[PDB]
């Protein structure tokens, strides 16, 4: 029942080149292919070290006719920061040439210096990216369905043109697979996440950052109320969930091999003093009843990430199942194994293989 | 040497999916580059039928890791179609992937269906509207300040766009100018006798791409681009100047007329290409040169007057010619036709040219 998915920060080291960043991304897209990962979410930023993928859909591209079965989405696509007329017809022409193996995530962008760039001052405090997003989206779907039109907006001007007065001088027609609008999804963590809401007034796909049991079930709870009111069934096998996984043979194995190896790393590095700096720990201390100033790597290794055995590792989530509800996907946060890719492939292998098949029904 | 050079447009056949188009790309750029094929220029259209990519970054990033030595460039980015600073980013960040096998094209856009849909009004047209050469300029003046990563930000006429200072190595902003740092080189083409793109591209040495239209324009483009150059205070090199044409080698000039008469060539000529170019008088400098009346034009007359069409000696001798007459140029640009269905004789043709006539033409 519950699907495995990755997201691609990606979480390389400081100093990898695009190239290896690119050519670990097509690695990491064929790999999920070949193992049954249903999905691989590839993040988009414009002024970040470690999550160096300013273009997901270049990668998404160089992987599309190399895979099979797997599904592929920007998450997310910074609305803000692009001409909707332009973005739709990307989006488009790429679900065209992965045969709707493709879906949308949406973002506003949470990082100002990006927003910044972009021509948006003050994105943390006018513009409003919201608003944007809002804008963009109005615009897109317009596009999408190939009615005509032109709109003066608040932030940019587009349309769709009426035919001309032989097929050959028709429009072309970048809408997506199907004719239809990709399934949209947006990105939540904090726990009234105005994200959720709208994913449910709209009937996107939510998918959650997994901050803890309080979160996730406020996260699902804002969602279907929306969907609801909004006259929409929320579909719990939609919700995708992103955490830290890590399975191998024993569970002394897994915990070694998180500790000493590329996700041990790049927490104490570079997510740690981050999640420190912005409380982003709290969640997971009020769970295990700690002071959130000692959340360290072996913490987050015995009581949040999704470690050990694959008994161990379907035990934490059927835990997990009967606390929240559940899920539909398990999105794996990827890390740069891109220099010895054995003990990751395997894990991925047995998380898609040997965990999720036995994993418990979702709450309907 | 002169060298050779593909230019995918494409001309794909009404009716060809997307999947089908973006894989005879890659395999089109795949063997360009086993046959030592010096560049590869994608063209971008929005509105269009034959020339279905609107996203020529797509294939360049699906055939980076699957070529050698081939230098891509999208020919052309419509400048007015996006937001600098995405574009900027997106070019440097792909200019890194290739290891600066990359160069850029820029252009207006000479459709104004896929203006309408980016929210430009009267494109063909000389309150108050857009002018897309002015819409050129400020994406241009942006997307150099921000490869130069220098702070600045700028509210212009069509965009606000900057580049932040440091927030107050993992912290610092990420580096995506392009590859060594600096701009990409910059194409133009141009095609009218009197062509404003010849001169800008002298003005601001850039590197010209002609669609051959006769001797005369030829002659007058260089000579527009020179006199620009010199201007300008840079030295003219013929060896930058890039020329688009339809060429198609055989082993016997029957075989080679043969198949571009019956085959992909002679077929997008006969339904597409030749009416255009009749309504617009785009023959009128073929016609002068060979002199006959425009209105007798046809196809033949262009496989046998215009075309560089026929035994890797026939061709050679044509290319000689045209030396002679307008003083050459460095890069022979081979308009790609639509043989996905029928690779063999095209592949074995762009061999013949690559390999046997292209290192017998003379200097320019
Ligand atoms: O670097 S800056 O200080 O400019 C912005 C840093 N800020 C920290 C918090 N994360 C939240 C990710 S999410 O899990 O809430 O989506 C967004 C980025
Ligand atoms: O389709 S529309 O009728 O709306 C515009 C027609 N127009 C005809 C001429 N071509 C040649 C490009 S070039 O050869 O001059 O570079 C550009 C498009
Ligand atoms: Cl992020
Ligand atoms: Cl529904
Ligand atoms: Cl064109
Ligand atoms: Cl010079």
């Amino acid at each position: 029942a519950m699907e495995t998915g990755l997201i691609f920060h990606p979480y390389m080291r400081p100093g990898r080149s695009a190239r290896q960043t690119f050519d670990w991304g097509i690695k990491s897209a064929v790999q999920a292919d070949s193992v049954g990962i249903d999905s691989m979410m590839i993040s988009e930023h414009a002024s970040q070290i470690w999550e160096n993928i300013p273009n997901p859909e270049l990668l998404i591209a160089a992987a599309a006719l190399q895979t099979k079965n797997i599904k592929f989405a920007p998450m997310a696509h910074l609305l803000p920061h692009q001409h909707p007329a332009k973005l739709a017809t990307m989006i488009g022409w790429l679900s065209q040439i992965l045969e709707g193996r493709y879906f949308l995530g949406i973002g506003a962008g949470a990082y100002p210096q990006a927003s910044y760039m972009h021509g948006i001052r003050n994105a943390g405090q006018t513009k409003n990216l919201n608003d944007m997003v809002r804008e963009s989206l109005f615009i897109m779907e317009k596009i999408w369905k190939r009615e005509p039109f032109f709109h003066e907006g608040k932030y940019w001007d587009a349309g769709y043109p009426e035919e001309l007065e032989d097929e050959q001088h028709k429009l072309a027609d970048f809408s997506p697979w199907g004719g239809k609008a990709p399934e949209i999804a947006v990105t939540g963590f904090s726990y009234n996440s105005p994200s959720m809401r709208l994913a449910g007034e709209r009937n996107f796909k939510p998918v959650s950052i997994f901050s803890g049991l309080d979160a996730l079930k406020r996260h699902w709870e804002v969602y279907s109320e929306a969907a609801i009111e909004a006259g929409h069934t929320p579909d719990r096998s939609r919700h995708a969930v992103s955490h830290t996984v890590f399975c191998a043979d024993t569970d002394k194995e897994a915990k070694r091999l998180v500790m000493e190896g590329p996700i041990g790393y790049c927490f104490e590095r570079y997510l740690i003093p981050i999640w420190r700096r912005f409380g982003m720990m709290d969640g997971y201390a009020k769970d295990a009843g700690i002071d959130p100033v000692d959340a360290d790597l072996e913490f987050l290794v015995d009581n949040v990430f999704l470690v050990g055995s694959p008994d161990t590792v379907t035990e934490k989530i059927n835990a997990l199942f009967e606390a929240t509800g559940g899920w539909g996907t398990l999105q794996v946060e990827a890390h740069d194994y891109y220099d010895d890719p054995a003990p990751w492939f395997q894990s991925l292998e047995l998380i898609s293989k040997e965990v999720a098949p036995k994993i418990l029904l979702p709450k309907r």
